């Protein structure tokens, strides 16, 4: 029905309203990033950004890859990896 | 710092986060709407609407003008219209 989108919508905007993660999603926008570059971007606790992340991998709005020791997280839902488009471009011009 | 934005950003997202007011936002961003236009489509109580079109309004994210004895509400944040068309476009294909 027109109202079940309209759930699923809110529920997404829901999961990105949180300042840590959005700005998690916001780094990722640019392109996938290590665990280093987030950490080092966000400037906030180790145990903070891991658990973002888990919770972003959880509702499938990041994933990861190796490559060595390093792991890389990007953007994965493309409804969310669109709306956080939109919500970088906008918030920083 | 980069940091309020994300702030700035998040709290945007908490407002649109809401079924009955995101419904409202996305019959906005196809062009200014009457009452009776949106409490048609939503069909939702008449003081429901009421109440989210005077939050709407509250946030910044509405604006209403009146002709004869209609009201017509449109978008009005630029930001958050910009989001809203992002979110109804992803959530209707």
């Amino acid at each position: 029905e027109m109202a079940t989108r309209a759930r699923a919508a809110s529920n997404l905007l829901k999961a990105l309203a949180h300042e840590g993660r959005l700005m998690i999603m916001c780094y990722l926008a640019s392109g996938e990033k290590s665990v280093t570059e987030l950490e080092t971007r966000l400037s906030t606790r180790q145990a903070a950004v891991s658990q973002q992340l888990a919770r972003l991998r959880l509702e499938g709005l990041v994933q990861s890859r190796r490559e060595g020791k390093t792991i890389y997280y990007s953007l994965s839902d493309p409804r969310a990896a669109r709306v956080v488009q939109t919500v970088y471009e906008q918030f920083c011009s």
